[PDB]
């Protein structure tokens, strides 16, 4: 299989960290020096990493059996298909949200004999001591479902930590999957802008975020539909970087040069400390040009 | 350019009518006589039909500005990116849910200055006279948001119609958009049955319980829209293959209109007994005359 990227306009594709349409590209010197997102993580040759699903249907979802304990109610986690989650292996079940150091307001439904609004639960997952998805359990506040009830849970909105240790939401940080007790195993690796003057390209989507450092915006490193594409093709990586053009869909005019690294993320060079890809139209298409050296100097993108 | 289907296990893919993992395949001698789903509709050469999005991020969502009326408040619809929705182009905004003749229990959030639980609204959309998706407005009960508030709404669960004209939910039926639709699909003959990819979904009193049928995995839609492979025959012959063992588990024909058929053994359950972790693989272009080996138990 020759390497390719989807011929789909960027603004028809999803964020890989929340189920929301991409509406912007951005670079961030402050937040973009190192990222370790666990969702939207895949190699150019199709190797899934972290908690990354193939399908958006699994993204920002939790499944578990309800427990009632002295310390609070919560979920003994399963995979979304109900199959057993193997603790102390993956950071969390596949599709588990990777937005750290904030409150998750979520919606849960009974997977068995759903009768209506009494089988829908608005719950709050805090990232405190009892948040231990790597050990196979999280505590949920305002969870009234009976013990051993099987629940599928969707992320509704995120807000600053209940315990008031910070007053804003940083979507650039990932959860402590093993709580204070352990670093989680099989984390997708840290990513850094590799090349000369290069900045990691973040695909931005709007999401209900209370007091976001970037407002109601969530960054990711790859459109979700790109993940399914790479997992499908399993195309061999034949060079150090894939040179892409971001092209006008109608004229095929090259609007900018980007490098995709084997680690499954994309860089650009901004125009003399400009906003880089932020000023580009969002209806464009990425197109594979050739395999290039990691040293390949990208022509600056965007306005000065 | 050679036609292909995604080399991805079905159980890792989504329904194209609800955002839920595929957990079964089925045929139906009652429900599969005619289908006209508006989501999961695409040609094998990659032409989107009905309200079908490329991305699951657009599926089963509604966006609109709140209006207040004496008959009931509601939404003047936009597309999900917030751009204006025009009638006469499509049956409804892209990704508009296509589960007919039932109550839609939905969660709306403010797209501007989201403050928390006071900008999250649990609303009810009935399919009655004030349901006008084609015109670009729907009535919503239990909606307290201010006039002209921009809301993005997702489907939470479905239940029997409020006006009680029926006491079950049939997810095989599509909504009345007005008086543009992706065309009807029929079984083409010789015992060929339309394959339905089933996903679990909160459904109160479902005719098939808590199950939603579609004709394509969502990720197949994005694949065809990407590839745009010329259709070179009357049907794409597929093998449903164990990705480990590489063993052919059964034969299927995918038609240019973007649906699959199989032939059940002795009027049995057809693909229902097959494992759900298999992958479809393109074998060749065949004629309508190609007779599929029967699949399943009797
Ligand atoms: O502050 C971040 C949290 O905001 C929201 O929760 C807050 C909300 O539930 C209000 C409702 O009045 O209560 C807050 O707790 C207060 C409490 O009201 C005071 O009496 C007490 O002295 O202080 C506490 C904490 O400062 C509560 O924080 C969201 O729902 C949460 O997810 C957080 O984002």
């Amino acid at each position: 299989k020759p390497f390719s990227v989807p011929n789909l306009p960027l603004n028809t594709l999803s964020n890989s960290r929340v189920p929301s349409l991409i509406n912007a590209m951005m670079i961030s010197r402050d937040h973009g020096q190192m990222v370790q997102f666990q969702n939207g993580r895949v190699t150019l040759d199709g190797q899934l990493q972290g908690t990354t699903p193939t399908s958006l249907s699994q993204l920002c979802k939790i499944r578990g059996k309800v427990f009632h304990a002295s310390g609070g109610n919560g979920l003994n986690l399963t995979e979304l298909d109900g199959s057993a989650y193997h603790a102390f292996e993956s950071p969390a079940p596949i599709g588990f949200p990777d937005i750290g150091d904030c409150d998750w307001h979520m919606s849960a439904t009974a997977t068995n004999n759903f009768t209506g609004s009494s089988n829908e639960y608005q719950i709050l997952i805090k990232q405190e001591s009892a948040f231990a998805p790597h050990l196979g359990h999280v505590q949920a506040d305002n969870l009234s479902a009976g013990a051993n009830t099987d629940l599928i849970v969707s992320l509704s909105w995120i807000s600053p930590v209940s315990d008031q240790h910070r007053h804003d939401v940083d979507p650039w940080v990932i959860p402590r999957y093993g709580s204070s007790l352990t670093e989680a195993a099989q984390l997708a690796p840290p990513i850094y802008p590799p090349g000369f003057g290069e900045a990691i390209v973040f695909f931005m989507s709007d999401f209900p975020v209370v007091s976001g450092v970037n407002g109601m915006r969530i960054p990711c490193t790859l459109p979700q539909e790109y993940v399914a594409h790479f997992v499908n093709e399993q195309a061999p990586t034949r060079g150090e970087a894939a040179l892409l053009h971001y092209v006008d869909p109608d004229t095929h005019r090259n609007l900018g040069e980007f490098k995709m690294y084997p680690e499954g993320f994309m860089t650009c060079v901004p125009n003399s400390s400009g906003s880089g890809p932020q000023t580009l139209p969002i209806n464009g298409v990425f197109t594979f040009v050739s395999w290039v050296s990691r040293f390949y100097q990208l022509k600056p993108v965007g306005t000065a």
